[PDB]
């Protein structure tokens, strides 16, 4: 049920904040993809450094995404989003994280992002 309630109030038609959410998702997914792409080469001190930087960026954007959440008025929907963000965050901070768990998180970011683009679709047509 309407994931938009996680951040926003019911009868809003102003789309600028919704577009910022999608932007944040966009940026997190692309940095996560990079880090996955170069996970295997982190012996390579250059790739390692780029890996650590991309993971920092995913962690900062999802941290933002989580704390922007409307807990007070966002119902079970904000709470549930918070649960998933929390898991993601706990995964990024793991020192022995695997390429597998990052790949999965990436699918998840992608499904969420799809939920959002389609909220956006719904509000313009209204």
């Amino acid at each position: 049920r309407n994931i938009a309630e996680a951040y926003f109030q019911n009868m809003v038609e102003t789309a600028t904040p919704l577009e910022q959410i999608i932007l944040l998702y966009d940026k997190a997914i692309e940095c996560l993809e990079r880090a996955i792409e170069i996970y295997d080469q982190v012996n390579e001190l250059e790739k390692r450094k780029e890996f650590v930087e991309n993971i920092d960026r995913v962690y900062d954007i999802i941290s933002a995404l989580k704390s922007f959440l409307d807990h007070e008025k966002g119902k079970e929907i904000a709470k549930n989003l918070d649960t998933i963000y929390t898991i993601i965050l706990n995964t990024l901070v793991k020192v022995d994280k695997t390429k597998e768990e990052l790949q999965k998180i990436l699918e998840i970011l992608k499904d969420l992002r799809e939920a959002w683009e389609e909220v956006k679709k719904k509000v313009h047509h209204h």
